[PDB]
């Protein structure tokens, strides 16, 4: 049982652009999928501050960075919010449509794709690099799903029964053929390093 | 009836430091308020997607800009999602503990002062220019509360029978003698257009 939706009509032109222009600089997707997972992070953080029992699906707080040359798959695993099923299918709990909307007329007076995140839809930043995108998140107050695209206007939705998670968000990124510079451990660090260097939260870049 | 409260120690460490490290960029406050103000926004924006009551307080979202010479105070005015007299009490919704933590260790790897916002804590840059800072807020689940503090430790909370706002959070900054340009309609128009000409909501520079 998957249920097949379409992206909003905004959501879909924002992927065919990320998909479509020309853009050397793709590496700034993993710091879009690293903030998004520190936002997530915070959330939980802050939940807990009144309720500890939110941390009773995990006490730690954290992002890993999963390599996989064999499946040619790059993970972002974090222990934070998670997303509802409602917010999965809602743009993966953003303001997706009014986001799009900010950033086109943005790349209209000088703005450029590194930008993307200051209009709250960094997530689709993704699409730079993978062909396709596999979303596992598990949130307290829902069970575990599983969100999947390689875009063209639609998404599914399905309940996973894969490896339960106990709480968070986990971004499998199936990357283009000619993307895997993004699974060597070298650049991944400098990645890292260059962008993400004051996030509050471990990050762990796991090894092959 | 005013219930007097002490700053955790770290938070009043924070402003301590941000009270008496000499810097001169005092200009991003401006940015940091207006951001917070903005994500605000986003999450009574996101909450009205699946249930467009939550915009019966106002449906109009935006950022209004009001110096007042006088008074000597610049207000910033956001139609946000607001908060709770619980999210008040609690470090203005922030996770300032550990946000100060990443901040002050920062500090250390060679950041500024600037950098604050990343660290989720931006809000009290408004220290950089105010002696006291006025916090009126307004959540759909709560009533109205105003927030005090002159920083020394301790801010004050009571229930506001003032002007009703309908929702959202309104920034009182009573600036230093020394901090009046931030009264003058080209300076605060200037700070605007150089750190926050992405914003995705209408933003009200008034005029005297
Ligand atoms: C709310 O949690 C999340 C939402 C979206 C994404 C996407 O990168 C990651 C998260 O951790
Ligand atoms: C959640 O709303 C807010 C919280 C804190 C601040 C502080 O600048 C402004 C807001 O609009």
């Amino acid at each position: 049982e998957v249920e097949t939706f379409a992206f909003q009509a905004e959501i879909a032109q924002l992927m065919s652009l990320i998909i479509n222009t020309f853009y050397s600089n793709k590496e700034i997707f993993l710091r879009e999928l690293i903030s998004n997972s520190s936002d997530a992070l915070d959330k939980i953080r802050y939940e807990s501050l009144t309720d500890p029992s939110k941390l009773d699906s995990g006490k730690e707080l954290h992002i890993n960075l999963i390599p996989n040359k064999q499946d040619r798959t790059l993970t972002i695993v974090d222990t934070g919010i998670g997303m509802t099923k409602a917010d999965l299918i809602n743009n993966l709990g953003t303001i997706a449509k009014s986001g799009t909307k900010a950033f086109m007329e943005a790349l209209q007076a000088g703005a450029d794709i590194s930008m993307i995140g200051q209009f709250g839809v960094g997530f689709y930043s993704a699409y730079l690099v993978a062909e396709k995108v596999t979303v596992i998140t598990k949130h307290n107050d829902d069970e575990q799903y599983a969100w999947e695209s390689s875009a063209g206007g639609s998404f599914t939705v399905r309940t996973d029964t894969g490896e339960p998670m106990g709480r968070g968000t986990k971004v499998i990124l199936h990357l283009k053929e000619d993307q895997t510079e993004y699974l060597e451990e070298r650049r991944i660090k400098e990645i890292v390093k260059k962008h993400s260097q004051f996030i509050g939260y471990p990050i762990t870049l796991f090894v092959e």
